[PDB]
């Protein structure tokens, strides 16, 4: 209209001990995620890892918070819940599942998940009598 | 443009949603489950969806159910053109069993905005900056 | 509006879709792998992928592998600009060995539209 600008992801720290998110090149689909206390995660375990950041996500998305690539393949991490709402305001926290036989050890600035972006739509929901036949129809599940 | 829904049973309950600015819509047991330790189960809400066209239907977890019972959401995929009874697959990481009973909340559900491209086989494709070096 | 995709070997198979409105396109093992119980493995697809901009490529479970067979996905973010092999991270949870054959369906590639916005520090999100 009068104003023509970008939506920024817009953060703050809660402590001394939060690093800002990074994100690796221009077109890395997530925001690196860090930790900002050590936590020792025995196997068959999980945790709920602090960032100490706030954030403020662009309007009409939601901010998925998703796995490392090298510490699912190499060390068997899992991360679990992971829906961060637009509105959400509160400490941005990671729940890490250690599928592993070893212990795994998360240090105070160690890159633990990242953080997408990702574009949704907020329907108005209407409940029908009926839904109409597709070609897939009811099939699933293999 | 809407998310329609309609009940297969009078056990279902219409999904929810806390917020205007909330990314799901809460999903409700129809039926009871007893989901032992290390174990899996396939929850049926008893409805059927039809979601908005340029999307799919994410089942995704509850964060509570994770971070107190270690519970997780297993495949998760409600394709647009599906018109069958929406199942949740539940697996309880957790030592003590989980208690699922009609009524609960147990997921929710997303509606994820994607493309549909057509595929096109080529020889092959030219290296950017980040290569082929994955698994960091 | 385009997917693009090359083998890197003879034992690839090409992506194909399930149904018109289809989530997702198939993915398929290049390779023969067994896999213990509560064990992982990263299974080769043999192809490289070059995604349409504005997305990211979601490597999302099968749903008949999960609910009978208790298989999972790990990892799963494919960023924009990788040129790799395709690798998924299969997840074995349950109590017997699962075989995994040359040719098999074992998970679904996804398009998910995302954006990149700049970072931006504030002293209060009100700022
Ligand atoms: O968590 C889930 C996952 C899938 N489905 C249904 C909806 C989806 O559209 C269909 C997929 O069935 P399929 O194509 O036969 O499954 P597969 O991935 O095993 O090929 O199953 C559910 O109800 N819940
Ligand atoms: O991995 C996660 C998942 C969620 N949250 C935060 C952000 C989200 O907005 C809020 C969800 O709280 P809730 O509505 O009470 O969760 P639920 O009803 O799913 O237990 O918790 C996190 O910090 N990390
Ligand atoms: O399931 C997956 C996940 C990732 N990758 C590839 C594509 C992705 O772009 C790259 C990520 O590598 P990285 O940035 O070095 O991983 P990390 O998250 O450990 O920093 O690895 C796969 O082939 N399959
Ligand atoms: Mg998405």
């Amino acid at each position: 209209h009068h104003h023509h600008h970008h939506m920024q992801l817009r953060f703050a720290r809660l402590s001394e001990h939060a690093t800002a998110p990074t994100r690796g090149s221009a077109r890395a689909a997530g925001y690196d995620l860090y930790s900002a206390y050590d936590y020792t995660i025995p196997p068959m375990e999980k945790a709920v890892v602090k960032t100490d950041i706030q954030i403020a996500l662009p309007s009409g998305c939601y901010g998925r918070v998703a796995p490392r690539s090298g510490l699912a393949a190499k060390h068997f991490i899992d991360v679990g819940a992971g829906v961060i709402d637009e509105d959400y305001r509160g400490n941005v926290g990671v729940v890490l599942f250690n599928f592993g036989k070893e212990k795994f050890e998360v240090k105070k600035g160690d890159r633990i998940a990242q953080l997408i972006c990702e574009r949704i739509f907020y329907p108005e929901i209407e409940e029908v009598q009926a839904l109409d036949d597709t070609e897939r129809g009811s099939g699933g599940f293999g």
